[PDB]
């Protein structure tokens, strides 16, 4: 149910999308290293879900769930601003203090997620 | 230079009205749709309060603070059109608008609390 509405989560179609397309835009130097960071944020979310997915613990899968999506979200989110920025180098400073964001709100995941004791779920 | 005349110009505001609000999305988005709308309206209220004051130099130093402050409405509607297509991104893109809307807070107080 919340493992079905997170299908496309866990097998990653946002992360192959991010590889395939996202991560093949050409960009000017000054976005490089943004481009770079998205790329380590979605290693990071793909990791984090293998984590979670190898266990083969679905209680735990329902429960990590949202967080999954979540941890997707800012990788898919982070690489939105950078199109926009891409298109509009106004925008970069902005964007550039969105992926703290994201990167902070990917770390607080990871570290919960990561210490988080399936014995804990009932 | 590239900020102060695209804030003249105010084409950001202009897209944000003719095209990203132009999209008709999913009915349970119409709030977020709505609240983004406020920040372009807020956004576009503190750069006229600027600009108003026909003062160059005031214009410089805050041209970075105005695209900032637009940059929250226009990155609004990117991740609500994620949500838009993808109901799983829904409560990320919320939480995102808040962040966004307290930073525009911030930046408006602090604008309109200025003085040389």
């Amino acid at each position: 149910q919340v493992v079905a509405a997170i299908r496309h989560i866990t097998t990653g179609t946002y992360i192959a999308r991010i590889r395939e397309e996202y991560q093949q835009t050409e960009v000017k130097p000054e976005l490089q290293p943004m481009k770079e960071a998205l790329a380590r944020m979605t290693d990071r979310a793909e990791a984090l879900i293998a984590f979670v997915t190898e266990q083969k613990d679905q209680e735990l899968l329902d429960f990590q769930a949202r967080r999954l999506v979540e941890m997707t979200a800012h990788a898919v989110f982070g690489h939105l601003l950078m199109l926009a920025a891409n298109d509009d180098d106004s925008f970069r400073q902005s964007a550039e203090v969105y992926l703290r964001y994201g990167q902070a709100e990917q770390e607080k995941i990871d570290s919960y997620v990561r210490a988080f004791r399936p014995e804990e779920l009932t």
